[PDB]
């Protein structure tokens, strides 16, 4: 690819995004805050439900509207959207719950599950000019993150987690084999594609895959304006706001699966900016939402600037690792995203 981490090896398929062992000693031992126990997943017999299916042949994501980008709305949008949302919601959970509580039979229950979708080659067939593509990046690395905090789990069917495992590397290597456009080769759509490689690169042992996730992170340090805003998010008009804060989601993930793997990504600078000047603009412009009209005339929407919207998953991590101040008193109850390995709180969190 050509970058400074071109050469980046996987050290541990099992390292996962966070320390399990660790956490999870953390989680049964220790005292937890009121906000921490708040995030404790609620325990369920997963054995006996079904879960969602895969679509059967070419994926197809319908168009939201009947016609156009608005009015009349398409009756079959919300139903497929729905089934691959669940299928996030589960396997997130089940991740989340085989940290905290350390039984097998949720690994199982996740195994059964994706097991389901790779021998219906689901997630491999779609036209990447369509929304399909940008779909299997936040289906594929959300079952990604929940399988590898198991990957080291001896009490389930081996022979399955290859399956799946395999199945997950190709469906990676075949989504991110395309290009995208002038906006999507470049913009937050890269930095996603960007943190399914790097997550999946490393449970597959696929070092070429895991560089390339790295580029991705290395790319978006350069499309930082001298105000730490990313150059293309800042042409969203009134979703400007909120496009900066998404593409720190992926961001994130990359750069904490790296460093599960020996490797520094924070500290990665490019003319005097790093992921630390990304942070600061957006804590600044919800404060003051003025520094947004150097960008956009339109009202900024933020919707995504409230307490528990997933879309703060990514401070929970940041912080627990750096330590900065909550300046704007959004940690105050639990959050869950699922394309982003689920709860923040329950894996990162120190009180
Ligand atoms: O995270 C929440 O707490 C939150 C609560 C709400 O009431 C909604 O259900 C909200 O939905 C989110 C959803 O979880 C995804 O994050 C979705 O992501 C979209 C991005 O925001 C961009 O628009 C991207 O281009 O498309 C994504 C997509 O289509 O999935 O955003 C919605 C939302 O903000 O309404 O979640």
């Amino acid at each position: 690819g050509s970058h400074p981490f071109d050469q980046a090896v996987v050290k541990d398929p099992t390292a996962s995004y966070v320390d399990v062992k660790a956490r999870r000693t953390f989680l049964q031992s220790g005292q937890l805050d009121d906000r921490l126990k708040a995030a404790l997943p609620k325990e369920y017999d997963c054995t006996t439900e079904a879960t969602p299916n895969p679509q059967q042949g070419e994926m197809v994501i319908p168009r939201r509207y009947l016609s156009g980008n608005h009015g009349p709305v398409n009756p079959d949008y919300e139903p497929v959207v729905t089934l691959y949302r669940d299928f996030e919601k589960i396997s997130a959970t089940l991740g989340n719950l085989y940290v905290a509580t350390g039984k097998p039979v949720y690994a199982t229950c996740l195994l059964n599950m994706l097991d389901k979708w790779a021998k219906a080659d689901a997630l491999l067939n779609y036209d990447p000019k369509s929304q399909s593509w940008y779909q299997v990046e936040w289906s594929a690395a959300t079952a990604a993150f929940a399988l590898s905090t198991m990957m080291a789990e001896p009490n389930v069917d081996t022979a399955q987690r290859e399956r799946v495992v395999k199945w997950l590397n190709r469906v990676a290597r075949h989504q991110t084999s395309f290009p995208g456009g002038d906006t999507s080769c470049c913009n937050n759509h890269s930095y996603w594609r960007g943190q399914e490689a790097t997550i999946i690169g490393v449970i597959s042992k696929d070092d070429e895959l895991f560089r390339w996730g790295l580029g991705r992170y290395v790319q978006a340090m350069g499309l930082i304006n001298e105000d730490g805003s990313f150059v293309h998010e800042m042409t969203r008009h009134e979703q400007s706001l909120h496009y900066q804060n998404y593409a720190m989601l992926p961001l994130t993930m990359i750069a904490e699966t790296a460093s599960r793997q020996g490797i520094d990504l924070y500290a990665y600078k490019e003319n005097g900016r790093d992921i630390h000047s990304a942070r600061k603009f957006v804590f600044a412009a919800v404060k003051n939402p003025d520094l947004i009209k150097k960008y956009a005339s339109e009202p900024q929407d933020t919707r995504a600037f409230k307490p528990g919207r997933g879309d703060l998953n990514w401070i929970e991590y940041q912080r627990a690792r750096f330590g900065f101040a909550d300046e704007l008193g959004f940690m105050t109850v639990p959050i869950f995203d699922p394309r982003t390995g689920g709860s923040a709180t329950l894996l990162a969190y120190k009180p």
